């Protein structure tokens, strides 16, 4: 009787769906977790999501739903008010390929499970492991800028003149620009495309810094 | 006509032929040797910017980038078999056990990361290669976890219709071969993998039947 997501303050996929919720008007609770002190791991929250994902969401009566992207279309799907993705076909699937070059080539790289192997694998301290996410993140930078920059698509907005799942994605990964210390003068075009996206309330109410467990900035 | 970009070992590339052969759709394949830079050339970073595989023009216009959008884009303008199912939460269920796959290990073990490990860090191949290791038996326990436990699953992982989730399920699988892990904990995994390999539409995509490889 009321959507319930399972999140995180800082996890990207959280805030993807987050953004989505707001921008389409759908009423949810989220649950935060603390993925650093292993929350994902505990036994009871296991009971009702065995492989520990997050974020998880709970539409009604079913199984959770998970992965960013699947929850994404799925509210598109079963919310269709507010589209966020447009209708002709190759703009969607330029859309949807802007969008996975965050959510596939680059947000995985960073996530903590990773973060953590590095140290643990391989013994290499924080600052050195830190040079992996670093490159992730410039080289997804790099080809986001230089695609919206060239390609007859861009708008006002990665696709056109209408936010989609391309925004929602690039935005997070902005968001991390100034969570994890990258520097961003490189890319202006993804500068100006996210504080567009950051000037909607339904975007700023999602953001990070504005959720529990959150530092002060 | 369609025509990809492609390389006989990328899973991402098996994905979308896999997808072109089930739903009778016409393809040229170029080859690309991604041992000798074949994807670092200017005409080829013109078409993909990320140095990667696999690209797929159909007819004029840009090409198209990144397997999960392409799939999407064929099953939105092409006829054939159908890849995802009618109801939402099943495609969401579909979609959710690709990108298992597809966002959460493969791009692990991509070359380029692999590359980078080694470079940036000085690792011996050995030693980089326990992180693509460590990504795929995450993925595979994750995934046999689920495809095990949830009701969602039939003869293959949504229900009893092939579909996008078996498509990068395999892709996996092809990989464990390749790449030497042991599958003995994953049965679930096993069980459809090849039920899926049976299909002679995927038999012929296959990395090992393509042009380039060993
Ligand atoms: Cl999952």
């Amino acid at each position: 009787s009321m959507v319930k997501m399972y999140g995180n303050w800082r996890s990207a996929a959280a805030f993807r769906v987050r953004i989505a919720l707001n921008l389409k008007g759908i009423a949810y609770e989220e649950v935060f977790l603390d993925l650093d002190a292993g929350d994902q791991h505990k036994p009871d929250f296991l009971a009702i999501n065995p492989q520990g994902a997050v974020p998880a969401l709970f539409d009604g009566d079913g199984p959770p739903l998970t992965q960013s992207l699947a929850i994404l279309d799925y509210l598109e799907e079963t919310r269709t008010g507010v589209p966020l993705l447009p209708e002709e076909p190759r703009a969607r699937a330029r859309a949807r390929s802007l969008a996975q070059v965050v959510a596939c080539d680059t947000h995985p790289l960073y996530v903590p499970r990773v973060r953590t192997f590095l140290m643990e694998n391989y013994g290499l301290p924080r600052e050195r492991m830190l040079e992996f996410l670093r490159n992730a993140f410039i080289t997804g930078l790099k080809t986001l800028e230089t695609r919206l920059s060239n390609e007859a698509g861009t708008g006002r907005f990665c696709q056109g003149d209408a936010v989609s799942h391309a925004d929602l994605c690039l935005i997070s990964l902005w968001v991390g620009t100034g969570i994890f210390g990258i520097d961003t003068a490189a890319y202006p075009t993804v500068k100006r495309i996210s504080e567009e996206v950051l000037a909607l309330d339904a975007v700023a109410r999602a953001h990070p810094l504005r959720q529990p467990g959150a530092p002060a900035s």
